[PDB]
């Protein structure tokens, strides 16, 4: 329970080995001192991993949580057509334009090439003012602004905040990984991934993985 | 980023010829330095160009959004008519008069001329009090007054001030071209913009502009 | 038309950001200051970029030559049997070895694993002798020798030298560019890309690219 320091919850717990590697000794937040390869060992590509790290972690929250919700909302009182989030990017494509929350009197986006241009301006504006700043303040602070972001105010008190830090990172690690479990369900059995929940829930253990396990034969 | 000063985003970038005419060197919003003709070269003159420019810009802004709002509210949930700006102007003279949103429990004016009297004494009063002032306070700004105009008080902080000055000026630059563009498709194809939208978005290269083209053929 | 110097034509030109990255202020062709992710600030690092593009650009120019000339000369008045690039690499299998110029008067080769040996021991001769040097005097430059690989003497002037490089480093990556293409066009499509030239002039708009945008869908 005390990440910002030597005695901080290691990669192995008690089978820590206490001779970390010495680049990194807590003062930053994620830092589990699991460097098996090491490929950050220089400072300044360690700060391009942290940034890049939380750009990654932040992006991966929210396509998970973008992956839970859709498919509960049309399962329990709505309709989207396929919520499962495979041909959500090919409803557009189908009969009447992607109308959101499966309703004609919303978006209703008919041509996805104007979707992609607007998209495409928005991201390199946002992208671009992300990294040099801009609006809402000048961006003084690559990793976390500071500015008006946060219009709560929860980053008075500074060890609840970095109690937050350390729970953002863990948060993402764990957003990536079980997007990758996303992913690798999309390739193998290519159903829904909460379709797949529903399925080991009813199925525990007759229909585990192995079932499965045959497809990818090669011949 | 530095437009306030001689570091501002001139007209063609670096393309800039930075030996710019000598009459304009920042220090007001949306001097932008493209003078090819040259029409301000007083100062008296391009101050009333200024107040001309700002009267312009306010009142092209107003009519582009009264553009682009009525079409779509009547596409989406609601009916009016004709909601398309041609015949919103001829709404009285069709059955019942001009019913606002399309509804016979809204304004209902009946006779034009009284819309038409009425129009000319509030226009006169309001302009005639624009230029020399009057009420919630004499005008001693022509520019920008700083009166009971803002009542959220925006105006305290100088440099977020001047920024919104610049925003303002460029949105009225965009919104005067873009009521200009307004106006050519009234001549040219003479149907709906939002029309034009919808169908350019439906046929992004089979019906672009040269279609209609072969339309004012003098023979 | 400064690339060497401080007025260089930037990435943006007209929305250069005059504040470019300090490791790289022009004194070597092709740079154009574009690093968003920076993956070369350590300076030998960056020399190893510079080597490894310039190696990049001229492998890829030849063989975007190579892809363009072979089925234009069997378009126009000779035959090959497959000029288009795919089955090139199969006409040693087909009926009677890989036969030069579509003629039983030229290479002939009949066993691909001669090919491959002796390729092997050229390609192992030369880019170890490219490395560190050898025949035709020792190599004393990486990047760009001036030993006699230059038998017009072009290389006297410097300015024009100069700009040679900048041209050379351009055409490769237009190059590089250009053979992205080529591979996108053998994945997506699968046909000849000239024979992609003549079908899109002959066809300029109504088989463009999204007739073949519904063939690898996910079902
Ligand atoms: C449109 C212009 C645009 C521009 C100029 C940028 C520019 C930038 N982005 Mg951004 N982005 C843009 C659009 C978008 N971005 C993102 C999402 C992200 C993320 C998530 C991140 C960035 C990052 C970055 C920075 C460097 C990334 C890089 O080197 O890419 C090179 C990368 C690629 C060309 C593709 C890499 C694909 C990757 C290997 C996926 C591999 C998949 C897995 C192996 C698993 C796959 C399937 C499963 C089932 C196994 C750079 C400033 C990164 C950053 O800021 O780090 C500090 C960062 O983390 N961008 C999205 C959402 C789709 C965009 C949509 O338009
Ligand atoms: C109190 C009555 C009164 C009313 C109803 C209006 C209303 C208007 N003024 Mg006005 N003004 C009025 C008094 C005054 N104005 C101004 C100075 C200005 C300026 C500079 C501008 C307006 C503009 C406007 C228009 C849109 C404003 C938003 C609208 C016609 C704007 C305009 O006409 O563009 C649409 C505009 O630019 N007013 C002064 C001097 C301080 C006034 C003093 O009595
Ligand atoms: C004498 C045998 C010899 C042969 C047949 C080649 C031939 C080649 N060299 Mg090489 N080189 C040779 C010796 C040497 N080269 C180089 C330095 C380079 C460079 C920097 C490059 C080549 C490249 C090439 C390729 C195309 C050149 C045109 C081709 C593989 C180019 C390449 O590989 O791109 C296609 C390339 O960029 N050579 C040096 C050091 C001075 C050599 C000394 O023996
Ligand atoms: C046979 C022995 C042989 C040896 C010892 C070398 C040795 C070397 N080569 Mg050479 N080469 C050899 C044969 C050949 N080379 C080349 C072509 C090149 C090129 C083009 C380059 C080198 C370079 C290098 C140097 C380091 C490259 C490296 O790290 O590879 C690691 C790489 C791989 C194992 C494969 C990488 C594949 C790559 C990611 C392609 C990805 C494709 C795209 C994503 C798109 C694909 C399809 C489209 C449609 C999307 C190294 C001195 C590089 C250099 O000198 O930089 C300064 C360099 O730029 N070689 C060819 C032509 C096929 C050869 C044929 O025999
Ligand atoms: C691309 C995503 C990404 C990136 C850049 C990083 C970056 C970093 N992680 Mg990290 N991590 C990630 C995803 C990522 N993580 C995920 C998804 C998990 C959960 C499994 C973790 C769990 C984790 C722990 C437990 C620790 C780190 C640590 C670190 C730091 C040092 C290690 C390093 O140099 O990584 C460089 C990484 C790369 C160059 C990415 C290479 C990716 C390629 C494609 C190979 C991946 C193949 C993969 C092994 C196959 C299975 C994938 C499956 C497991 C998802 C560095 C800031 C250590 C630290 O000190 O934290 C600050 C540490 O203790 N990470
Ligand atoms: C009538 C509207 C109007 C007026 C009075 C001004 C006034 C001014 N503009 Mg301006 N501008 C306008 C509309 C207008 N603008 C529009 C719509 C755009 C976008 C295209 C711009 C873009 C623009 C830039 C980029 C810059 C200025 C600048 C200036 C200042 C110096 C130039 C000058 O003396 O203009 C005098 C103008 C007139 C006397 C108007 C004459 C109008 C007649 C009918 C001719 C128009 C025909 C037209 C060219 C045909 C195509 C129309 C189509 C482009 C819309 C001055 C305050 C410069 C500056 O320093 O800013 C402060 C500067 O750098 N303007
Ligand atoms: C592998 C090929 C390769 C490599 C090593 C480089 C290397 C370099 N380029 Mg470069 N470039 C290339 C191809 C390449 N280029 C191509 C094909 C284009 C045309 C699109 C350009 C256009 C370009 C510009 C405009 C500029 C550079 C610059 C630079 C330098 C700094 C950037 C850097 O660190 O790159 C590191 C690069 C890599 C580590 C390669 C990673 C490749 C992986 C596979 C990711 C690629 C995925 C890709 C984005 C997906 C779409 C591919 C499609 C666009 C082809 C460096 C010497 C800058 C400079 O100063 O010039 C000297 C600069 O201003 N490049
Ligand atoms: C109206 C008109 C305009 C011409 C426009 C041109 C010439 C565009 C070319 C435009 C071509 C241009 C600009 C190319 C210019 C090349 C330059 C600058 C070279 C360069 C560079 C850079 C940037 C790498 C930078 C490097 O550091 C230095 C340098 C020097 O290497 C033509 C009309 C006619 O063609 C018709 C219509 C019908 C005919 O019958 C009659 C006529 C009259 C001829
Ligand atoms: C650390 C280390 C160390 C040692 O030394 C070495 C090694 C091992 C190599 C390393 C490792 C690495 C790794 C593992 C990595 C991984 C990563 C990941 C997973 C990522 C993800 C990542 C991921 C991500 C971002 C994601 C994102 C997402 C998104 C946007 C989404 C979107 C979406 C949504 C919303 C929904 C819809 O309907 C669809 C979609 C489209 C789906
Ligand atoms: C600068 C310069 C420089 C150089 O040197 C020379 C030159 C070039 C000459 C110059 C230029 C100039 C120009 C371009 C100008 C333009 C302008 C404009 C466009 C305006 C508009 C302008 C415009 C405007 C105001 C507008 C306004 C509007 C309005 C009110 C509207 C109204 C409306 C509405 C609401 C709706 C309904 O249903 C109808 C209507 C009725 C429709
Ligand atoms: C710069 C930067 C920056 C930022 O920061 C980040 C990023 C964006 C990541 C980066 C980028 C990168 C990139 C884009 C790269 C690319 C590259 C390429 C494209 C290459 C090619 C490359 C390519 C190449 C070499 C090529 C080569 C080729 C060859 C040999 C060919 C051969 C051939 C021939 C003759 C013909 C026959 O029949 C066949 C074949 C076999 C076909």
């Amino acid at each position: 329970i005390e990440f910002y320091g030597p005695n901080r919850a290691k990669w192995l717990g008690p089978y820590s080995e206490n001779a970390t590697p010495a680049y990194l000794t807590g003062e930053f937040p994620g830092d589990y001192g699991w460097d098996t390869a090491g490929l950050s060992a220089d400072p300044e590509t360690f700060k391009r991993y942290r940034e890049l790290e939380l750009i990654h972690a932040r992006w991966a929250m929210l396509g998970a949580l973008g992956c839970i919700t859709p498919e509960l909302l049309a399962k329990s009182g709505t309709q989207f057509g396929e919520a499962v989030w495979f041909k959500a990017g090919a409803q557009i494509f189908s009969e009447g334009g992607l109308d959101y929350l499966g309703n004609p009197s919303l978006v209703h986006a008919q041509n996805i090439v104007a979707t992609l241009a607007v998209q495409v301006i928005l991201m390199g504006l946002v992208e671009g003012y992300r990294v040099n700043g801009g609006p809402a303040g000048e961006g003084l602070d690559p990793l976390y602004p500071g500015e008006s972001f946060d219009p709560l105010g929860l980053a008075d008190d500074p060890d609840t905040f970095a109690e937050l830090k350390v729970k953002e990172i863990k948060n993402g690690r764990l957003a990536m990984f079980s997007m990758f479990g996303f992913f690798v369900q999309a390739i193998v059995t290519g159903k829904g991934p909460i379709q797949n929940l529903d399925d080991h829930l009813s199925n525990p253990t007759v229909n585990n993985a192995f079932a499965f396990a045959t497809k990818f034969t090669p011949s």
